[PDB]
């Protein structure tokens, strides 16, 4: 039998993308905006330090793989139960069909999601880079310098979080067709590890509301960077 609902990390209690995971690379975030201008020999440095975190934030954005998951959720309350009964009803057709729509739709917010950790990775190859300038080029006491750090510690981390739920996402999306797969072919009552419709849409549901507080929480704080 394989799993309908949500996967771990994403049927966890505390939902794992928020300031509970990402709260010390925020923080980094905003210090990097507020630094001080003063510096000639810090100028260009920190400008490209700046466009470089602001690139990350910005390409989160346009991602949101939070809000992408909540709308899926939301369609999750009644695609699944509509799965569920083709499976029960023995209707191979439709069961593909129908699973297959769930899956591609899984697989755009693990995209999302994928998309998000590439921009953190390739933000911690930027950071490596200005550390060994600036280590050089500014040495006194300069606090981009800490940035470049804060970065460094912070990112790769970060990015595991969204590699974790775009993971979980595609598995997902695997389980969903495997299981229409076998409709026709072995009992239905066997196919699905849960014991109705319902019990799926409201683990989907529980994630939905989860994933809704945080897309709207992270709203507000990219438009304050
Ligand atoms: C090359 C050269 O000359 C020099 C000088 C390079 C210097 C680079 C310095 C810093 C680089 C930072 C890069 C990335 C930051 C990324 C910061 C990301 C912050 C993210 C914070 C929160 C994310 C929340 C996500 C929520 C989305 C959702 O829930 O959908």
């Amino acid at each position: 039998s394989l799993t309908l609902s949500p996967l771990p990390p994403l049927s966890n209690d505390i939902y794992p993308i928020g300031r509970n995971s990402l709260g010390n690379l925020m923080t980094a975030t905003e210090k990097a905006k507020e630094l001080p201008q003063e510096d000639k020999s810090a100028a260009q440095f920190q400008a490209t330090s700046q466009e470089s975190y602001k690139s990350a934030v910005s390409q989160t954005t346009k991602e949101s793989p939070s809000a992408s998951l909540a709308k899926f959720c939301k369609e999750a309350e009644t695609a699944y139960p509509a799965l569920y009964k083709a499976i029960q009803a023995n209707d191979s057709a439709s069961a593909k069909e129908l699973a297959k729509s769930i899956a591609s739709k899984l697989t755009e917010v693990a995209t999302r999601a994928g998309n998000v950790a590439q921009a953190y990775n390739q933000g911690a190859a930027k950071a490596q880079e200005g550390q060994k300038l600036m280590k050089s080029a500014l040495p006194g006491s300069h606090p981009v310098k800490d940035s470049v750090d804060d970065a460094l510690q912070y990112l790769s981390p970060a990015a595991q979080v969204f590699t974790s739920m775009q993971s979980s996402l595609n598995e997902s999306a695997k389980n969903v067709v495997a299981a229409a797969d076998k409709v026709g072919k072995v009992p239905a009552n066997q196919i699905a590890s849960e014991d109705s419709g319902e019990a799926i849409a409201n683990a989907w549901a529980k994630l939905g509301v989860k994933a809704t507080a945080q897309a709207e929480a992270y709203n507000k704080w990219q438009g304050n960077q």
